[PDB]
């Protein structure tokens, strides 16, 4: 995951 969304 590009670990950009948000990261939860």
């Amino acid at each position: 995951i590009n670990m950009n969304y948000i990261g939860g």
